[PDB]
């Protein structure tokens, strides 16, 4: 239904109180987080990350939202990683109160455990920490002007966490070592060819196509989506992944009569009677 | 309730067709598989394993059975492992047709994936392949005359699968290397002290205590039990463990109105409407 | 040797007793399992699965068979997954007796642990559970009319087991999330491009090329093939994978003089003497 | 130095705005989170968990805190798990707004990823979700009146995430399956013997001994502790564990001259000169 | 800077004492190990491996070297694997003294744990054990005449270690099973298409391009490069990977004032004072 | 026979060329490496480690040696870890040439990958890096005066590799966190009780009992021993563990006629004929 998928999107502004990002919601259930620091190619300082964390937490708890888009303001950059202008000498990035942070690690975890799909909408540069962020998103929609790469070994940094291992799970070990060791830039076609992004579209149609992809997911079962996301994380995240996968199993079990009987019996101060529930093979 | 836990048990014989084992079921939902080759300390030959497999399959599919006991005939042996008298040169144990088998590997997987708890009831020797068998069982109830250990490096064999890795998940890596490398025998107290068995009871009380443990589990949620068994396997078995765990999540999802709407929609040749189901955080 | 590789194939029917599938063997060592429910696009019901499990067990134990082909009858579908017409409310698919099954999980594990290569021969739709089946097969040969995808989030289901994790080990995490979250369909070239199938051939050439691939494997060491298949599973299946791989090492050890000395000594009531066997570095 | 270790402790309150918990800080760097619903054996409702999350976030960000204690009010209970009185049918526990939560999962991950040691101080009952909470804590100090166990299969629930797998990494797979399948209660001595808690002390000495253990850690390198905690999580949590461990490596790298040259060169818009930094073997 | 990247390279010979290989170093920090047995398509015998290990150890310990190239003499072969003419019956390859070796396993490990990037420069055949060798190298630069493949199942062998699992992490599980099961040969384009090599260049420009890639890495942080290599290994090598990654964290910690205070306090026979180092969030 | 087990041991000196260690061999197949720096409680400097690696390589290749003992000179210390007197600021311990090493990491991997059992014979202190060394050994025989612990967080170091993860696989996650975070010392009984060492014997009986354990293993299959050691590593070491396990499978395959046919056919320039080797199930 292209008429539905390509219908106009009406964004409602929810940016009140944010300084470094914009946060918007569509009537049909898309939340969009936009890094708004185009002057530094949308690099994040600790405040930026803090605000993205708050926005993503809101999206998670808004039961009208089914999908999140992460993007950068303007056409030149999605995100250029940590703001090197505030990178201190004592183990992180300094906020205005002098505290050193590495809070993008919290945001990565939050994207990972979000039960709703998160989509990176990438125009122009997705570089360094900004590159890890697009990789963390479940899907990436790239404009034909998109440019991807890491710079760690050039700028005195590295992401040896999901920035390395998870990258290898997307593009394979040979490509991952190349990306990290040489710190070249890759155009959208190169990214597409290596399986790094899901599709490449003309810059002009970036939001149009991204919104179609979100709407396709919004037609589907939110329960199935969250279970599948956990299951896919589970191939990577050991017990942390089991926590997500089993957690959803618990939720489901709480919705059954057998599970509910355990609760009722406790509340009614009696023994449970699980005999009425047939054992499946 | 001790009166209920220690009530007499009435075994019904279901051994029709078996030559190397006995197979029985209680009215209150316990299936018991007994290796019946005491003349060889209950060593298994390929036929024996084939029968244990058939029995355990029957127990899986009988919706009145909730727990399975595995044990050996007599008081002298649980199982002394592969019957070395029929072990061929061509990579396995010879059946009367001359085919070389290692079908205990199938029995290990079957116990592993059985959605009902399997309890090893050990009197006397649990040795070699027979020792791996008790380990594979979810729980082990040991008589005070029980003796445990491996013999592989002494008799020209080894179990480098669950017989090694899973043993280490039970007794730790130092004890596991000790048990394998030296091939000593360990008595019941030594076994309990290392976490190898769940409890040790006087030989005369062996079945009485095992049935008590079985009955305590039979009071509990069968769904919960199978989910937890899968979850505990999943700490060991990677994607195979995910298959089990996720498979249970799939079963539970099928029992929800959200999952059912998806089926209904397809059968009625219409679009699913999941909008009616609230998204949890 | 194209003459040999493209020689005519001579199928012998072994379907007697099967209601939902065909089962055939070639003189040169190929067993072929064909889902035969074209009226439902080769959707499996619980009987279908039980028969496929019986057929694959037969092929495993037939020492003349070296390779298995799995395919769908006709040219419109390989398999469309679980039969939604018989999917019950109580956690699975109803058989004629009203028992609720998810027995395709058994069949997945059987393909996985089969020591002989299994080849999916896909014409037309490989969808849902039927898509996971082709993925489980070691290799996939696709016709130019082949169509691939999942539908779980559309039809209220999910495979978060090998259907998710193992999919990711084939096409990468970005593609896996796309496939599962959007539930689009993908044509043969799309599947080839993402590494989902091994090759794409004109529909007319489907069996001809599949049989060629089978015959190439049939020239190779059956022992090496099974060790390698276990080794590749072991990158995914944790301790379950070690069981497979170590289990083959045991088989091999049994074929050595050192291994046999262990057995010989036990049978001959003497202490083993391993001094004759040089310690390799 | 026992005089230092057993010095009186001086708690200052930081509970402003909390209804379900108390939150306090000692003058020497210990924070203490106390579940304060002793009338229901310190069962948590969604609000309770939310408050615990806020308190733990505070402790994490307070650089004068080096260690956190988790405990329950009164002598009778540490925590009895999820509050069954507010457990709803729709897959979680209802807050006053009707939303269904499983937010203890967030708290579990927050304890896990906390860079500071978290110590469970257990008096009386640690049961169900309350038992998983003490397990998640790095260390457990138990009073002689402490009682441990799970109840899931009895009350229609299960924790198949860290509550299962991680439990196995503490007590081993045999005890873990016993604990979950039978849902017995275990006294302090039983807990100590299976390795489930670190020490058992007289109830009268619980706080004094817990504070001693805390002070011992407070004498040590905070950086070394966080790295080790991450490293120990990493044996369980796959790529999520790598995120923590590598994250600490990044922090350290940012404190070296080599890392800083990378940053300086970027800010100064010149090529970095890494050649002046000797390559270690 | 292409002028710099494509500048002449000045090799100096360091082959003194080697019989099967050449070993050279450039003034700008590239070490090159060349298998020199072109008469047997650069197959390795145990001495060849021994020599390669010695050269790679020398490269690791030379603080002037930052990158290693592995290659074969001539342009017909990179390496055709183990030398079958000296392959013994007793489980390995015979040296002149009749000891049977599989020492390529040590060389694989040594490439894996080398803190400096290792680059396969492939002209002609990279086959069998020789194909596993290029896979182990972090990157592969292939000439347009390069040919890739395994032969194990044809020549009575298999690499079920990194040869299998790590191959799957490169090309995906479907392509890995194809490569191993059929033992076909793949041209440079096929290899590139499946992600098996990083780039393909004209044969006459093989070294020129390889040296360029090396110089690009040689501009980057050696510390970042070794941490990332370890992090990428860590997604595959479980605890051995943790050893590498954490071992780099230890190295970095030693370079900090906090870590040094621990050493200073010990050497000065006083108690450490870690209180001066602020805790980061 | 106890007469055999407790027979006198004749040590022959092989220490020529060593400065920091002694190296001796028994006539019945035991190699003993003794750290010889009692004046610093047998702390290792880079030369010490280099010597131990040389000694262990020699033991690996001496086909008369079946088991290695690692120990410390005198009765006061096994090993107190890294020599803090030569620990430099630049990420390692300085040799006489000023190079900074962490070469114990090499020795750890060498113990891990040694195909012969390695036994720690511990009298007195096993502390720090010295404690990790005893853990790495397959088994530990402790004297009643033995003391165990880590000191990292006190002395500005950590071993977050095998020092952490592998310790947890020995003593469990709760104890492992205790040991690392508090840096207490533990007597021999405490070590035994937590599963940290295999046995405790009177100091005067240390070598006598250690040699008995050694001789017990020396009676068993060297091949079974090495396969089992690999299999147990494989529960921990991911693909590095697969390499060892599969590597052993390859060695065994080379000893079979099916394997050898592949080699013979290649050497005789003819097609292999594997049809003579029946396919096991
Ligand atoms: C069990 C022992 C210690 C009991 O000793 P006891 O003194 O009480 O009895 P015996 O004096 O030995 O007399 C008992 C009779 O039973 C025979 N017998 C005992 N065990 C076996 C056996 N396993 N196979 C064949 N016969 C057995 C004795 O010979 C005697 O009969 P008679 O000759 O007088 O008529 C003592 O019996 C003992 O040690 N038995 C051997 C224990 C053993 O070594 N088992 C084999 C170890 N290996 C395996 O189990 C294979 C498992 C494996 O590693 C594997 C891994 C992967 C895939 C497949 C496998 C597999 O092989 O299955
Ligand atoms: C395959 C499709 C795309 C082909 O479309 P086409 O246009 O060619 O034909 P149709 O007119 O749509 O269909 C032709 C006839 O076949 C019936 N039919 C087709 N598929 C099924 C099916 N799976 N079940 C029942 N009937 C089917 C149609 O109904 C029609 O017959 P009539 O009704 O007119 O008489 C299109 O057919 C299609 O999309 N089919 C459904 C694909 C699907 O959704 N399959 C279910 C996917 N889910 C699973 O398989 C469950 C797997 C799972 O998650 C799992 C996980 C763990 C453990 C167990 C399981 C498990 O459930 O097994
Ligand atoms: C704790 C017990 C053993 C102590 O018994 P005791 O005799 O000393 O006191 P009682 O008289 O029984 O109780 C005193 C008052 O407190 C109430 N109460 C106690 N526990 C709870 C509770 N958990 N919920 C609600 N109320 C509780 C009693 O009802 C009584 O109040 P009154 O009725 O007199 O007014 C005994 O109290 C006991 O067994 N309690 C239940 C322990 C239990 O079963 N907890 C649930 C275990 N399951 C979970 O926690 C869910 C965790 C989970 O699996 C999960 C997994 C993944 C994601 C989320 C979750 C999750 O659900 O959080
Ligand atoms: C490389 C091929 C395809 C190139 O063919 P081409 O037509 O150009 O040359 P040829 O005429 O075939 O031969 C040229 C001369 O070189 C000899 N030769 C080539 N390769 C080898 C070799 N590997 N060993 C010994 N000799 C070799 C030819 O014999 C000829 O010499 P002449 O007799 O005429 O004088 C083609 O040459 C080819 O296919 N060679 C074999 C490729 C192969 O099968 N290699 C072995 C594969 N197996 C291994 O490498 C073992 C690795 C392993 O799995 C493992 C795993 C764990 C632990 C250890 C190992 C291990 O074994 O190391
Ligand atoms: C062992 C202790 C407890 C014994 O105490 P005791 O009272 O009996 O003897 P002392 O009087 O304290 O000492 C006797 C003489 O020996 C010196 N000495 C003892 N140990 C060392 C040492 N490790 N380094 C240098 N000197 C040592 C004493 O100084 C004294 O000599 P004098 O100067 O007075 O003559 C006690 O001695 C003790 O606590 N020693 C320190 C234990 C320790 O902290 N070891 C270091 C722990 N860290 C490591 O091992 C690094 C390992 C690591 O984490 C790592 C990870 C990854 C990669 C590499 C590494 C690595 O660093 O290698
Ligand atoms: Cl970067
Ligand atoms: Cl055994
Ligand atoms: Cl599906
Ligand atoms: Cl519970
Ligand atoms: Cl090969
Ligand atoms: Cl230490």
């Amino acid at each position: 239904d292209e008429a539905m998928l390509y219908a106009p999107v009406e964004w409602h502004d929810c940016s009140e109180g944010f300084e470094d990002i914009r946060y918007e919601k569509s009537t049909d259930g898309i939340a969009k987080i936009t890094i708004n620091r185009p002057q530094v190619r949308n690099a994040f300082r600790p405040l930026t990350v803090k605000e993205m964390i708050q926005a993503l937490a809101d999206a998670r708890y808004d039961d009208n939202i089914g999908v999140i888009i992460l993007t950068g303001a303007g056409d030149k950059a999605f995100c250029s990683g940590g703001d090197q202008k505030v990178r201190g000498d004592y183990g992180g990035y300094k906020d205005d109160s002098g505290v050193h942070h590495l809070n993008v690690l919290d945001f990565q975890r939050q994207i990972r455990t979000c039960p709703k799909p998160v989509v990176a909408m990438v125009a122009g540069y997705s570089i360094g920490g900004g590159h890890v962020l697009h990789m963390m998103c479940d899907l990436t929609i790239a404009a034909d002007n998109a440019i991807f790469g890491q710079t760690g070994p050039k700028v005195g940094s590295f992401d040896g966490g999901w920035g390395a291992s998870y990258m290898a799970r997307i593009v394979g070990q040979k490509k991952a070592r190349e990306i990290w060791f040489l710190c070249r830039q890759y155009d959208a076609k190169q990214a597409l060819d290596m399986g790094l992004v899901n599709t490449v579209v003309p810059l002009a149609d970036l939001e149009k196509e991204t919104v179609r992809w979100c709407r396709e997911m919004l037609q589907n079962s939110p329960m199935a989506l969250r279970c599948l996301k956990a299951a896919l994380n589970a191939d990577c995240d050991g017990q942390a992944g089991l926590q997500e996968l089993a957690g959803n199993a618990t939720m489901l079990f709480y919705m059954t009569e057998e599970g509910q009987e355990g609760r009722n019996a406790f509340n009614q101060k009696r023994q449970p009677d699980f005999s009425k529930f047939k054992r499946n093979p």
